[PDB]
């Protein structure tokens, strides 16, 4: 049912892997949206979970960036998937992490923790982000250095490619941090935005409600705290119906692994 086939798999850590699958021929989506994917349980019943599509809308395959939860009904199984095996994929994209859900502006911030970088793996590879904005800032905070690797490699490939670098024109600013392991840049996104450390580190103007638009993707706790910081700079939450300066989505439901 709604089956698509795994074309590649990549393991990053013992809790993180990415994979790619074939795309339904009629699937249309906007970068930043999520769909339901799944596998069958031991009784032949679907185990369905929401996943951001980690590949941009132009990409001919669909990429996903996944947690591995030991004893997690879906990921305890999904972590073992192989090329040629299949997943269930519902081709019904939705979500508020989309450029259309924000007022037009000059700078676009992506604020993510852990697998919350997933919708921004798509958006950082979306032409629209660079056509409609002069600067795209990717803040990704994880506990450890290895958890940043998937995103670091994505950003490196983008910036180092001769053509893409030309088209992007220095617009992408990447600000990875750790909160536990030693790394040259540390700290929570909330703390580093509120204190202005990120402005100094990247050599950019402070957050400005006139020109800045942001998207937030992490745990509920992260989202709540980030919203407060954004609002302290004068940015207001909206979405599609009445777009304002920022949008938020949960990277997962619960407390997190
Ligand atoms: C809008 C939406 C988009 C999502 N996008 C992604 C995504 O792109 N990639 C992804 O891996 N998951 C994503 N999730 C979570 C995903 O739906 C599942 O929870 C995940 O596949 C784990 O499923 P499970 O059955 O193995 O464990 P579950 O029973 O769902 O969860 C077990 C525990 O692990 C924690 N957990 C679940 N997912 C994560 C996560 N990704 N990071 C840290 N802790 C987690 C939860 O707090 C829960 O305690 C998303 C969830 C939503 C609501
Ligand atoms: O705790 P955890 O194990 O649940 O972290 P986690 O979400 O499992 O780990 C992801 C990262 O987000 C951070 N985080 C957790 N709560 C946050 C909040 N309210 N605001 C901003 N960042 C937050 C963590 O920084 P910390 O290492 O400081 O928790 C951690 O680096």
């Amino acid at each position: 049912p709604d089956a698509q086939t795994v074309t590649s798999v990549r393991h990053w850590t013992d809790t993180l892997f990415s994979f790619r699958v074939t795309r339904p021929q009629t699937l249309r989506f906007r970068s930043g949206e999520f769909v339901m994917i799944g596998l069958l349980d031991d009784n032949g019943k679907p185990i369905m979970r929401a996943y951001s599509i980690a590949s941009p809308a132009w990409d001919e395959e669909l990429e996903f960036y996944s947690i591995k939860v030991p004893d997690g009904p879906l990921t305890s199984r999904l972590q073992h998937i192989k090329v040629g095996e299949q997943i269930i994929l519902r081709p019904k994209p939705v979500g508020t992490l989309v450029i259309d859900a924000l007022l037009p502006g000059k700078r676009l911030w992506f604020l993510a923790t852990g697998t919350g970088i997933a919708p921004f793996a798509s958006l950082m590879r979306e032409p629209e982000a660079y056509e409609k904005f002069d600067e795209v800032i990717m803040m990704h905070a994880c506990r450890t250095v290895a958890e940043l690797e998937y995103g670091r490699q994505l950003v490196e490939a983008l910036q180092e490619d001769p053509l893409i670098g030309e088209l992007v024109e220095g617009k992408l600013k990447y600000y990875p941090t750790t909160t536990r392991e030693e790394f040259h840049h540390m700290g929570r996104i909330t703390d580093n935005l509120a204190s202005g450390k990120v402005f100094e580190d990247l050599g950019i103007a402070p957050m400005n409600p006139e020109t800045d638009r942001a998207m937030v993707c992490g745990s509920l706790a992260f989202n709540v705290d980030v919203m407060k910081v954004l609002e302290s700079y004068g940015l207001r939450e909206g979405a599609n119906s009445e777009p304002r300066e920022f949008v938020v989505e949960k990277a997962f439901v619960g407390e997190g692994i």
